[PDB]
């Protein structure tokens, strides 16, 4: 029997398949005279990001150059940024030109780079910009689609408007039930077991386990927290942690196989309690509540992690809650 998720499972099937069939999509274009870039803002895989200006209005934006890419795969960011636009904490497209190739632009936000934000974060800091994450991954579950590339290159986070934007949906797709996904997806730290052992059945659970990850380096002053050298030591490094037993579990229960070659690497190992993570430095960020928490999203299994509306309502986030109601 196929995985399915646990939530939002038939969002695709009742929608009208323009929503989803974003290979089908026809772009309409605007015009690169509108949009003039400003400075270079950071270098990318698949493109180059620019701080620009709209000509016709004053107006900043940012302009992302998506370098060579094919038909079907623009399409899918388009889509998926044009089906998601207006949703809480998403970056919001506002344009697509191009001379051929393309050009995405979107609103401005004045970010802080995480290896210099985290160190200074305090512990409402991190209950804040989590919970502000987990809005957006609400959302865009809620929507049929999985941003698959979770991670805090794409969480720009301006803090002194504290605000936050979840960006980069390249590697986004739409969830359908059933369906057997690419496992070469999300980035090496943040990827989840799941696509360390070749399970394609996967779903918006995925980003759960990414926000785990930021989640463990933020509390713990550990960037990344599991830091493998390649996606097979990847595996090993989730193992020494989360240990093996839990491993051989999930991957009995979904009649998974590891090729030798990996079994060996990952060897034996016990669980190792979250709280031989705790050291002097650390010791303010942590609570018997943020480990609850980081131990409920962090799990080999990705139909037993907290969903993004599970993860919300969780005491973590009890402060949070109380003080965004007024």
């Amino acid at each position: 029997m196929m995985s399915k998720a646990r939530v939002y499972t038939e969002v695709n099937v009742i929608r009208p398949k323009d929503y989803w069939d974003y290979e089908s999509l026809i772009v309409q274009w605007g015009e690169q005279d509108d949009y003039e870039v400003v400075r270079k803002v950071g270098r990318g895989k698949y493109s180059e990001v620019f701080e620009g200006i709209n000509v016709n209005s004053k107006e900043k934006c940012i302009i992302k150059i998506l370098k060579p890419v094919k038909k079907k795969k623009i399409r899918r960011e388009i889509k998926i940024l044009q089906n998601l636009c207006g949703g809480p904490n998403i970056v919001k497209l506002l344009d697509v030109v191009r001379d051929q190739t393309p050009s995405l632009i979107f609103e401005y936000v004045n970010s802080t780079d995480f290896k210099v934000l985290y160190p200074t974060l305090t512990d409402y800091d991190i209950r804040y910009y989590i919970y502000e994450l987990l809005k957006a991954l609400d959302f865009c579950h809620s929507q049929g689609i999985m941003h698959r590339d979770v991670k805090p290159h794409n969480v720009m986070i301006d803090h002194e408007l504290r605000k936050l934007r979840l960006i980069d949906w390249g590697l986004a797709e739409f969830y359908h039930p059933g369906k057997e996904y690419n496992v070469r997806v999300a980035s090496r730290y943040f990827k989840g077991p799941e696509l360390l052992v070749d399970l394609q059945d996967y779903d918006y659970s995925l980003d759960m386990w990414s926000l785990g990850c930021m989640f463990a380096g933020m509390i713990f002053r550990k960037e990344p927290f599991f830091y493998g050298h390649d996606n097979q030591d990847q595996l090993v490094k989730i193992a020494k942690v989360l240990g093996t037993d839990e491993l051989n579990a999930y991957l009995n229960k979904y009649q998974l196989e590891l090729d030798p070659q990996l079994e060996a690497l990952v060897g034996r190992h016990s669980r190792k309690p979250w709280s031989k993570f705790i050291n002097a430095d650390n010791q303010h960020l942590v609570s018997p509540e943020a480990i609850d928490f980081l131990d409920k999203l962090l799990r080999y299994d990705h139909q037993d992690r907290l969903t993004a509306k599970e993860a919300m309502a969780h005491a973590y986030f009890a402060q949070v809650r109380a003080a965004e109601t007024s």
